[PDB]
C-alpha cells in the first residue's frame, strides 16, 4: 500500500514513461561532449616567437636567425632572439591540424600557461557549486523547473562562452556552465528514477550510463566535424536550446508533490500519466482518499566515529577516482595518435569495461574489484608517465585500458558507495561522496597546472593518488553477504562479524 503501488496501477511501461525517459536522458551526449570539450576547444598547436616587424625576412635568408630551436627541433615556444629575449610581438600559430583555439586567440602560453588550466578549474567549481546550492533549490522547487532552468543555463553559458571577448568573460562563463550542468547531471537521474517503478529504475541507470558512453561518440563526431572552437562550442550548446524550449512538456515526480504535503496535484499528475499511457479507465478509480490512505544531517557525519572513519574512506576513493578519470581523460593531445580517433576509441572503451566490471562486482566482490581496478589504473597511469615520448602506439593502448579501468572503477564505487551506508543516512553519504568527487575534479586541473615545474609529474600525481586510494580501500568491509544496514547500531553489529 505505497506510492509503488499506484505506479503499477497505472503501468510501468507505459508510453509516457518510455517517452519521458529516452526524452530526458537525451542531453547526456551534451553533457559528456561539455565535459571533454576542454580537449577540441583548448588544444596547443605548434608556436613560436614572431619575429619583429623591424627587420625583414628577405634579406635574412630564413627565419632560423630570429628563432632559438629547443632539443627537439623546433622553434623555442617561449624566447626569441634579440639580433635573446621573452615575447614582445605576439606569438605565431601553424593551421595544419587545429584552425583555432583559445590558446591561440588569446594566445594562453608561455607566461600565461596555467590560464587553461585555471578556467577548467573554475568550470569544475561551476560544477561543485551547481550541485551544492542547486541540490537544496530543487529540493525546495522542483525536479521540472530546475531542470529547465539547467538546460536554459547551460545553453545560455555555452553560446556566451563560444563568444567571448576575452578570458575573464570565459572563466565566469564556464562557472554558470558549470553550475547549470551539474544541476541537470544531479537531477535527470532522480526525476528518472522518482517515476520509475523498481526494476526500470535499475534500467534506466544503464541506460543513462549507455547514453554518455554514446555521448563520448558523438563529441569524436562533433570534433571531425567541426574543428574550429567558436563553431564547435556553438554547435555542442546549440541542442540544449531546444532541450530548454521542449523541457516545458516534462511530468513532474508525483513523489515530490507527495513529499510536500500537497495529493490534489498528484492526483492530477497520476491521472494525465494515465490518459497518456491511455489507461483512464483504471485512473478514474484514482482520487485524494484513495491517495491519502496509499501515500503513508551531516554533523552526524563527522560526529559519530566509525561513522566519521567511513565518510573518510569515501571521500577518499571518489575523491581518488574523479581525480584520476578526469585527469586521464583531459589529456588527449600528447597521445601521438590524432585527437578524434583516440576520443572515438575512449568511447569505444566504456562499454566493455562497465560489462566487465559489472560481472566482477557480481561474481567475487565489490572490494576486490575496486582494488583491481583503482591500483591497475595507477599503476597504468604511472608507466604513462614514465614510458618515453617517443612511443605511440604503446602510450595510446595504455590510455585507453586506463580510461576502461576509470570507468569501471567509478560503476564499482557507485554500486559500493550505494550499498554500504545505512539506510538512515544513505542518501546523504552519497551526496557527499558525489561532493567529494567533485572537489577532486576540482583540484584535478590545478595539479595539471604544476607542469612548468616537471613536463610528466601532472602524470605521476594522477597515478600516485589513485594508488594511496587503492592502498586505504583495503580497510572496508566487503558487502557481498547483502546484510543491507538499517541503522547506526545494525552497521556497529555488522561490523564485529
Ligand atoms: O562514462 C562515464 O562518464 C561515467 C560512467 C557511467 O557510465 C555512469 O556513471 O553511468
Ligand atoms: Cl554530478
Amino acid at each position: 500500500m505505497a506510492f509503488n503501488d499506484l505506479l503499477k496501477q497505472v503501468g510501468g511501461v507505459g508510453r509516457f514513461q518510455l517517452i519521458q525517459v529516452t526524452m530526458v536522458v537525451a542531453p547526456l551526449l551534451l553533457m559528456a561532449s561539455h565535459n571533454t570539450l576542454q580537449n577540441f576547444t583548448a588544444a596547443i598547436p605548434p608556436h613560436h616567437c614572431r619575429p619583429p616587424a623591424n627587420a625583414n625576412l628577405s634579406k635574412d635568408g630564413g627565419l632560423e636567425a630570429w628563432l632559438p630551436l629547443d632539443k627537439q627541433g623546433q622553434p623555442e615556444s617561449c624566447l626569441r632572439f634579440t639580433s635573446t629575449e621573452p615575447c614582445i610581438d605576439g606569438w605565431v600559430y601553424d593551421n595544419s591540424t587545429f584552425p583555432s583555439t583559445i590558446v591561440t586567440e588569446w594566445n594562453l602560453v608561455c607566461s600565461h600557461r596555467a590560464f587553461r588550466q585555471l578556467a577548467q578549474s573554475l568550470y569544475m567549481v561551476g560544477v561543485l557549486l551547481g550541485a551544492m546550492v542547486f541540490g537544496y533549490l530543487a529540493d525546495r522547487l522542483g525536479r521540472r523547473k530546475v531542470l529547465i532552468l539547467n538546460y536554459l543555463q547551460t545553453a545560455v553559458s555555452g553560446t556566451c562562452a563560444a563568444y567571448a571577448p576575452n578570458y575573464t568573460v570565459y572563466c565566469v562563463f564556464r562557472l554558470l556552465s558549470g553550475m547549470s550542468l551539474a544541476s541537470i547531471a544531479i537531477n535527470c537521474m532522480t526525476l528518472n528514477v522518482e517515476w520509475m517503478p523498481i526494476h526500470t529504475r535499475a534500467y534506466v541507470g544503464t541506460l543513462i550510463g549507455y547514453v554518455y558512453s554514446l555521448g563520448q561518440f558523438l563529441l569524436a563526431g562533433i570534433a571531425y566535424a567541426v574543428p574550429h572552437w567558436r563553431h564547435l562550442q556553438l554547435v555542442v550548446s546549440v541542442p540544449f536550446f531546444i532541450a530548454f524550449i521542449y523541457s516545458w512538456f516534462f511530468i513532474e515526480s508525483a513523489r515530490w508533490y507527495s513529499s510536500s504535503g500537497r495529493l490534489d496535484l498528484t492526483l492530477r499528475a497520476l491521472q494525465r500519466v494515465a490518459r497518456i499511457n491511455g489507461k483512464q479507465e483504471e485512473g478514474a478509480k484514482l482520487s485524494i482518499e484513495v491517495l491519502r490512505t496509499s501515500l503513508q544531517s551531516a554533523m552526524e557525519l563527522l560526529r559519530c566515529p566509525t561513522l566519521r572513519h567511513l565518510f573518510l574512506c569515501l571521500s577518499m576513493l571518489w575523491f581518488a577516482t574523479s581525480f584520476a578519470y578526469y585527469g586521464l581523460v583531459m589529456d588527449l593531445q600528447g597521445f601521438g595518435v590524432s585527437m578524434y580517433l583516440i576520443q572515438v576509441i575512449f568511447g569505444a572503451v566504456d562499454l566493455p569495461a562497465k560489462f566487465v566490471c559489472f560481472l566482477v562486482i557480481n561474481s567475487m566482490g565489490r572490494r576486490p574489484a575496486q582494488m583491481a581496478s583503482l591500483l591497475l589504473a595507477g599503476i597504468c597511469i604511472l608507466v604513462n608517465g614514465i614510458i618515453p615520448k617517443s612511443h605511440t602506439i604503446i602510450r595510446t593502448s595504455l590510455a585507453v585500458l586506463g580510461k576502461g579501468c576509470l570507468a569501471s572503477s567509478f560503476n564499482c564505487i557507485f554500486l559500493y558507495t550505494g550499498e554500504l551506508y545505512p539506510t538512515v543516512i544513505r542518501q546523504t553519504g552519497l551526496g557527499m561522496g558525489s561532493t567529494m568527487a567533485r572537489v577532486g575534479s576540482i583540484v584535478s586541473p590545478l595539479v595539471s597546472m604544476t607542469a612548468e615545474f616537471y613536463p610528466s609529474m601532472p602524470l605521476f600525481i594522477f597515478g600516485a593518488v589513485p594508488v594511496v586510494a587503492s592502498a586505504v580501500t583495503a580497510l572496508l568491509p566487503e558487502t557481498l553477504g547483502q546484510p543491507l544496514p538499517d541503522t547506526v547500531q545494525d552497521l556497529k553489529s555488522r561490523s564485529r562479524g
